[PDB]
């Protein structure tokens, strides 16, 4: 089902958003 | 609708490439 | 096209896991 893929993609967009913020916190808190 | 998903996936592929490069840099500067 | 989307989403999920893991390593090496 298409629904199946839509749920996985929704999860991937949320994971990506979170990862982006983590990368920002790390490059700020000297993770350079 | 399928087009809708294809576009979201293409954007996720682009964002993932960018993040992998950011992570790679972060890593080199810490090690 | 459907099989193609499934393949790309599988690649994206694997990439997401690797990035998350690398970021978790970096929280060790930055501290």
């Amino acid at each position: 089902r298409m629904k199946q893929l839509e749920d996985k993609v929704e999860e991937l967009l949320s994971k990506s958003y979170h990862l982006e913020n983590e990368v920002a916190r790390l490059k700020k808190l000297v993770g350079e």
